């Protein structure tokens, strides 16, 4: 094989294709990348040590403890993690509509399988955001969530819903795990099923545009190509932008990974110099080229 092929993150996807576009003009091949999602990604690069395998996994989230088990079992140690900068998960809707700010509860209890109701756990029985909170608007609750295997899902289960849930919640969830419920020693996991919180699966903005109501989730760059379409919710205040999430005083600023198999460095021709190509500070630092299409890089202060 001589061709570098890559899966993975598509919140890392945009990027990875930029460098490999311009890395096919330097004397190599241009580099093959599927928009798998993080968690798919990490199946696929973790399946195998062979050159049938992917030699990079991109991933908008750092590599699992499950993930990093299956590699080592199918004989894969010796893997290279590359942070290429952050994203911020934004939460954009149609223009149309007004501008509007949910804390982390308000995302919390909106999304979560359940509400706690006279001291116990019940479905989630909000159905309109003014009823969480009066000081949100009238305005029916519909979000599309990302895939169930994602690293934006993931992401937003830590950032999002594990800090959102409430004190309340958190004690039952513990009691029910104690007293056996596996599925909740993770509760920050578990979102409604009632169709107000749809998974996913371009045509987000779409959906959205048709309905201006709904919200959906967006790596940072997808949305800022978007603007002619698309605002942001306000999260804890605050607005995304490449300073907020530079200095993480966006409250859902996250880092961006990618992960090279190093037993197919000296197998796959270019893939060290793809890698180092990606690193320099002309692709990922300020004013570096993926910057011009959205990357917040990693601040160097």
């Amino acid at each position: 094989r001589d061709q570098i092929t890559i899966v993975g993150s598509s919140t890392v996807f945009p990027y990875a294709t930029v460098v490999a576009e311009r890395f096919g003009k330097k004397g190599f091949k241009t580099p093959i990348i599927e928009s798998t999602g993080t968690g798919g990604g990490a199946k696929l690069f973790c399946a195998g040590v062979g050159e049938a395998h992917p030699d990079i996994t991109n991933a908008s989230r750092a590599m699992k403890d499950k993930e990093k088990a299956l590699c080592a079992k199918n004989g894969i140690t010796d893997i290279v993690e590359i942070i290429i900068g952050n994203d911020g998960i934004t939460l954009a809707y149609s223009l149309d509509a007004e501008p509007v700010n949910f804390t982390k509860e308000h995302l919390y209890l909106a999304l979560a399988k359940h509400t706690v109701v006279d001291g116990k756990l019940v479905d989630n029985i909000y159905k309109n955001w003014n009823e969480i909170d009066s000081s949100l608007p009238n305005k029916p609750i519909k979000v599309m969530i990302p895939p169930g295997t994602s690293g934006t899902r993931d992401a937003w289960n830590s950032l999002v819903m594990k800090k959102g849930m409430t004190k309340e919640a958190k004690a039952l969830y513990k009691a029910g795990y104690a007293a056996g419920n596996k599925k909740y020693k993770k509760p920050q996991k578990l979102y409604r099923e009632d169709g107000l919180a749809i998974e996913v699966g371009s045509l987000i903005i779409q959906k959205l545009v048709e309905d201006k109501d709904m919200f959906g989730f967006f790596g940072f760059s997808y949305y800022l190509a978007a603007k002619d379409k698309l605002q942001a919710a306000s999260i804890d205040g605050g607005q995304p932008s490449l300073e907020s999430i530079q200095d993480y005083s966006y409250a859902v600023a996250r880092p961006l990974f990618f992960y090279v198999k190093k037993a197919h460095v000296g197998v796959i021709p270019g893939l060290h110099e793809f890698v180092k190509e990606f690193t320099k500070t002309g692709t990922i630092g300020k004013r570096g080229y993926l910057a011009d299409i959205g990357l917040v890089p990693l601040d160097k202060a």
